[PDB]
């Protein structure tokens, strides 16, 4: 178990080059101590010991030289070596490696073994001091033995004696007249004189080829005797490759059972199917049924049987089916291989059929068989994800990989999109001009990706958008229960036309381009992560607000992420904005490489036009999802981030996450540092709409608003202070000039706001002579160094401005060693008065006086606790009225002719968005505690924090645990609303009348929540989620290619243009059917131009001429891989045609099923070799694999390709299956060379890969460390 009980909550300190550990108590630690799972030791002075042994109790414990952690070592004790484990026990009969990477083996007495030894059946050598010889020869006994580099085990090896290679075996004896290897893995042959042989050699009646170096060449084809010869993969022995290796002659399969097992009918009646095609788990209606295994009786429509009882795609599958069903008690357990004769396999299928009919009679059911078939099917690579090339790079990380659907009118016309499906039309690639680069958008994200490039689908997205912005009017005839603005989810993963469609809709219906008051009545945001999206959005007129990741990113590097090494606060300034960082001169740099922060705040007087934006520190999807899961992983609750977790599992993890977040130590493993300081900056910045995350205010798990966070009071104060004081111009500075700090420099950031009409440091009074400014403005000081101590001389200054000369200021918020104090009003806080120039001066030590109460002492000291790791001071002017409001109302006048919607100014800055949900909330324990019920009772609270818009979670009904194939995502099983089946169901009752809330409550709860926010003068934001939809219940057959997030075919995939069963069709009787397209006709009549205006990506306008009441594949770009297999849709290998039964004039079935004679096997004729598949058809223009694993290609004429004498064996193949195109090497018996070198008629050597294709223009490596190069023309330079 444990040598010492663990301790937590104490910091490590370093004194005089040594680590000390100080307890939670504040006590220095001596002796052996398990601290946070690591066993460590401190001597009597309290210093930590590293790379030395210490004696505690009966244990001799070594501690590591880097970490000081207890680990195994060997100590020379008195005269002798003795091994020790991590717990300090002398080891017996065990290997141990010491500090220097040497290995000993200690015996029963603890004494190391010396000399030659056999251990666990391994021969090893030890030097006279007991050390293990590794990676060298050694003359023990008469003999000479080589010992392996890591194991130290005896192995054959070669060395160069004099000038000639010699071979040494495992026993240390030289090798004479035999094959022997070397450590690398090369085989040589050594003659009677000991000397290695070269070239072509015949020994023991067999011929081997040794190259110039003497290496035995296996799986090597070439013309050695002026006649072809292929050298074996097993032993390298030469075969003439004249003998055919296929073991299956042409045989007829028809017999007495064929007419009985044939299909009753060739159509959808007698065959289970998808769009006419058949699947591996298809059941069919045979003409007759061998009831009970005795008597054949005509079948009744309900007597369905599995196709795999009677037919198989190939012999391998047949043999596997037989072996699998056998193991389940259905007959003699059989070891069948593809090599087993076809007659034998078919006979064995029938004894299994008989047994099947017996267990059907015995059980009076077929469900046991459904489960047996289903299980067997998943076993086969062609019918599972093994042929789907699961990958996790990029967005594939979420669900394991994507399939892009194709326009294929010949095979899958229902699924044809009518030449739509333009992928990756993100803002920067809206016109496809970056399709060949990484600037093509990652169109595929999650689930079923909707084709937003299709005009018809674009119209439907507008219908949905109308439905949300009139939700209340339509669903409750309540014109006060309507959403006011939107958030556009996943901007970079959809067609950017949607932004224009949304923008123009808002223009038409609300005149958002007419005034700031109209625009700001419908606050709308974008989830737009690309670093070039801000500038796009601004070119297109800011119809929705861009995020400002530049500021969120800098919070990450300078405050929020990591215990120690953080970027300086200097980086917030982006001094590069000005030429030569001339803060003195302030000349703007007109021509920089598109870099830096979106809005400069060094001296922002409102004089330069800037891009309007929202900003945040954290989000429901930023710094939440990963930490919450890392916490679960760290405590063994789940293994992987994509792992499925239950709600209970989430709750347990959440308890650790909370413990870490509130940790008094001040260290955070999963959670973010300095959130209060980050909000202090977020909430005082000019030219932004800040957004506040629910999960920084309340705890992210459990019930909605169940418990506030420790940050709540500080952030609540900042929010109320923002209403009272935050207006006017801004400045921002740091006691720093770059990455590195000079002697006095603290790297403390100073951010100031001046008051309503005050735009600069030196401005003394407003132009309009308003006095509002005097009691407004704010001062913020922040640091990222919890070990910050000022020099005695040093002074830190807030330039509150020449509009605030001689004024008294009081603290709103001040940090200290146990927390951050919050001062709710002037009387309770320390005051400090500004000088003649308007500066508040601060020293290492300060003596502040309260306005009436007392004298206060306060040090400018970095602190470390749960609320901060650094410094935070905020100061406000005393004398602020109780109802003082510094905000600017938005003006109804047409201020701008620029065409733009949003404008960054004091009015827009007066808004605050509250993102009011967390993805990790628990499900409501009762209807009364549902989020939207709570929001209604609590609307008041947010009015007083200055929230002007409430961003509600997506209200769409969760797809839940439903999972038709593939990886489920956390959105779905956590019911957060981002994963949904029905876009229009926002919590309606079941059709039987029973309640059916979402995670957030019923549809009435939502309308009440929205109204309540309007009664308190707040807007409601709808989450618009056009990228995807989950768990569609209806199957269709699509043509699919395996693709990465950008829709580019994976480099090494056979999955190209294959038929696949996907879940793409909606129920048709859901709320998408009720409300789909219903509002478009009214909209076209009222606002024609929306439907006549051309969209950029398509050159076309949106098309409301077709309505979408039911989703189906034709409106989709693709899906995450569904784990069904590349050939779950059944196909004949010979002709490559897929089976179908939809229309009687174009039926294709295996011939057995139509009571015709199916012949199968290889048959020679005067012209060449032919092959017939199990379904009875001739192989033409296709690759075919025999029962022994050999591959062949059959040409257009139906003949196996084979090399002729004196002619080039390399052939260029062009097939119906395009992926297989390439240069192949076929032997005289037609076998394809794979994973090996092949000589042409002229002596040039080429290499052919795992699948037989020639490899060109690359270096190729070998298991024995041999390197070769292949030229562009294919030849091997080597
Ligand atoms: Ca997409």
């Amino acid at each position: 178990s444990n040598l010492s009980d663990p301790i937590t909550g104490g910091h490590y300190e370093n004194h005089n080059g040594y680590f000390v550990y100080i307890d939670a108590s504040g006590k220095q630690v001596t002796g052996l101590q398990n601290i946070d799972g690591n066993l460590q030791y401190f001597d009597d002075n309290g210093y930590q010991v590293k790379g030395s042994f210490r004696d505690v109790n009966g244990k001799h414990i070594y501690f590591d030289s880097v970490t000081g952690k207890a680990s195994s070592n060997v100590d020379i004790v008195n005269g002798k070596a003795q091994g020790y484990d991590a717990q300090g026990n002398q080891l017996k009969k065990s290997y141990v490696a010491d500090s220097s990477g040497q290995t000993y083996y200690f015996d029963g007495n603890g004494q190391p073994l010396i000399g030659l030894q056999t251990i666990d059946g391994n021969l090893q050598y030890f030097n006279q001091q007991g050390v293990q010889i590794k990676g060298g020869f050694q003359d023990v006994n008469n003999k000479r033995i080589y010992f392996a580099p890591n194991t130290g085990n005896a192995v054959a090896n070669t060395e160069i004696i004099n000038g000639k290679l010699q071979g040494r075996d495992a026993n240390g004896n030289q090798v004479k007249n035999a094959f022997s290897k070397d450590v690398a893995g090369n085989t040589f042959y050594f003659d009677a004189n000991g000397v290695m042989l070269t070239g072509l050699q015949t020994i023991s009646g067999k011929t081997y080829y040794l190259d110039e170096q003497g290496h035995l060449r296996k799986n090597y084809a070439g013309t050695f005797n002026n006649q072809f010869m292929y050298f074996d993969a097993d032993t390298g022995a030469g075969k003439t490759a004249i003998e055919y290796q296929f073991d299956q002659g042409l045989v007829s399969q028809s017999n007495e059972n064929t007419p009985h097992n044939a299909a009753k009918s060739y159509d959808k009646s007698s065959f289970e199917n998808v769009d006419g095609y058949l699947t591996a788990d298809t059941w069919y209606r045979p003409t007759d049924i061998l009831k009970n295994g005795d008597t054949w009786t005509a079948s009744t429509e309900t007597d369905m049987r599995p196709l795999l009882m009677t037919w198989w795609p190939d012999k391998q599958t047949q043999a596997n089916y037989l072996n699998f069903m056998s193991s389940k008690g259905l007959g003699i357990t059989t070891t069948y291989t593809a090599a087993t004769s076809q007659k034998t396999l078919n006979d064995a299928a029938f004894v299994i059929q008989t047994a099947i009919e017996q267990q059907i009679s015995l059980k009076k059911s077929t469900e046991w068989l459904r489960d047996a078939i289903d299980s067997f099917v998943k076993t086969q690579a062609n019918w599972n994800k093994q042929t789907e090339d699961e990958a996790f790079d990029g967005l594939q990380w979420l669900q394991g990989g994507f399939l892009a659907y194709q326009d294929d009118s010949h095979r899958t016309p229902n699924t044809d999109s009518g030449n739509n499906r333009k992928l990756g039309r993100q803002p920067i690639n809206i016109d496809g001009s970056k399709d060949t680069t990484d600037g093509k958008g990652s169109e595929f994200l999650l689930a079923n990706d909707i084709d937003n490039s299709n005009p018809i689908v674009q119209a439907e997205q507008l219908n949905w958008l109308h439905y949300l912005m009139n939700f209340g009017s339509i669903t409750g005839n309540n014109d006060n229960a309507n959403f006011d603005g939107i958030r556009v989810d996943a901007v970079d993963n959809v067609d950017a036309d949607l932004l224009k469609i949304a923008g123009d809709y808002f223009k038409a219906l609300y005149g958002t381009d007419k005034s700031d008051a109209n625009a700001n009545k419908h606050l709308s945001i974008l989830e737009d992560w690309n670093g070039k999206d801000p500038q796009y959005v601004n070119q297109q007129g800011n119809a929705q607000l861009t995020m400002d990741y530049t500021v969120t990113s800098q919070f990450g590097n300078s405050l929020t992420h990591g215990a120690n090494n953080r970027s300086n606060m200097w980086y917030f300034l982006d001094t590069g904005y000005y030429l030569n960082g001339d803060l003195n001169k302030k000349i703007v740099d007109k021509n920089r490489p598109n870099s830096g922060t979106l809005v400069n705040r060094i001296a922002n007087s409102g004089d330069t036009k800037v891009i309007p934006n929202y900003s945040f520190v954290r989000a429901h999807d930023y710094d939440a999802q990963d930490p919450i899961r890392k916490a679960m992983i760290d405590h063994g609750i789940i293994k992987n981030m994509q792992d499925t977790f239950t709600f209970d599992q989430l709750a347990q993890g959440m308890e650790f996450y909370y413990k870490d977040q509130e940790n008094p130590s001040g260290f955070k493993k999963y959670n973010d540092y300095n959130l209060p300081s980050a909000y202090a900056m977020l909430l005082t910045n000019k030219d932004t709409v800040p957004r506040v995350y629910y999960g920084d205010m309340y705890l992210e798990g459990g019930q909605y608003m169940e418990k506030g966070t420790i940050y709540n009071p500080v952030i609540s104060a900042l929010l109320k202070a923002r209403i009272k004081y935050v207006s006017g111009g801004q400045t921002m500075a740091t006691d720093s000039s770059g990455k590195d700090l000079k002697d006095g420099e603290t790297d403390l950031l100073t951010s100031v706001r001046f008051g309503k009409g005050i735009m600069t440091s030196d401005q003394t009074t407003t132009q309009d002579n308003s006095q509002d400014y005097k009691n407004q403005g704010i001062g913020v000081i922040v640091g990222n160094n919890p070990d910050l101590k000022l020099n005695n001389d040093k002074t830190i200054t807030l330039h509150m401005g020449k509009a605030h000369k001689n004024q008294l200021y009081r603290a709103l918020v001040l940090s200290n060693d146990s927390g951050i104090d919050v001062y709710d009003s002037d009387d309770k806080a320390p005051t400090l008065r500004t000088n003649d120039n308007g500066d508040l001066i601060f020293h290492k030590t300060n003596t502040f006086v309260k306005q009436d109460g007392t004298i206060i002492n306060y040090e400018m000291k970095g602190s470390l606790n749960a609320l901060i790791s650094g410094y935070l001071g905020v100061w406000v002017p005393v004398g602020a009225s109780d109802s003082q409001d510094a905000r600017t109302v938005a003006t109804e006048s047409s201020s701008s002719n620029d065409g733009s919607v949003f404008h960054s100014n004091a009015a827009l800055d007066s808004n605050v968005i509250y993102e009011g949900f967390s993805n990790f909330q628990a499900m409501p324990t009762s209807p009364e505690q549902s989020t939207n019920v709570v929001i209604a009772t609590k609307a008041n609270l947010f009015k007083e924090l200055g929230i002007t818009s409430f961003e509600l979670a997506p209200q769409y009904r969760s797809s839940g645990d439903t999972n038709y194939g593939g990886m489920s995502f956390l959105d779905s099983f956590l019911n957060n609303g981002y994963a949904f089946t029905d876009r229009y169901d926002l919590g309606f009752n079941k059709a039987d009348g029973n309640p059916n809330p979402t995670k957030y409550g019923t549809d009435q709860d939502l309308r009440n929540a929205i109204e309540a926010l309007h009664k308190n003068g707040m807007q409601a934001i709808a989450d618009w989620v056009p990228d995807q939809i989950y768990a569609l219940p209806g199957k269709e057959v699509v043509t699919a290619t395996r693709v990465d997030e950008r829709g580019n075919q994976l480099k090494d995939t056979d999955f190209v243009n294959l038929l696949y069963v996907a879940n793409t069709k909606s129920s048709g009787v859901d709320y998408q059917a009720k409300y789909g397209g219903e509002f478009l006709d009214k909209l076209r009549e009222e606002y024609p131009s929306l439907f006549k205006q051309n969209q950029v990506s398509t050159g076309q306008p949106i098309d409301a001429s077709t309505k979408i009441k039911q989703w189906s594949a034709k409106y989709m770009n693709g899906t995450n891989i569904l784990h069904r297999g590349a050939y779950y849709v059944l196909k004949d290998w010979a002709t490559n045609q897929y089976f179908n039964i939809a229309k009687t004039n174009e039926v294709f079935l295996p011939l057995q099923l139509q009571n015709k004679d199916a012949q199968t096997g290889f048959i020679s004729d005067a012209s060449g070799v032919k092959y017939y598949s199990i379904s009875g058809y001739q192989a033409k223009d296709t690759f075919i694999e025999d029962g022994n694993g050999n591959w062949y290609y059959f040409d257009k004429d139906g003949y196996m390709v084979r090399s002729q004498q004196g002619e080039n064996p390399i052939r260029t193949v062009e097939t119906s299956v395009n992926t297989r195109n390439g240069n192949y090497y076929f032997m005289p018996n037609g076998v394809e060379l794979r994973k090996g070198f092949g000589t042409d008629n002229s002596g040039n050597v080429y290499y052919f890969d795992d699948q037989g294709k020639m490899v060109r223009d690359k270096y190729i490596n070998d298991d024995a460390n041999n390197f070769y190069h292949l030229n562009v023309d294919g030849t091997m330079s080597r």
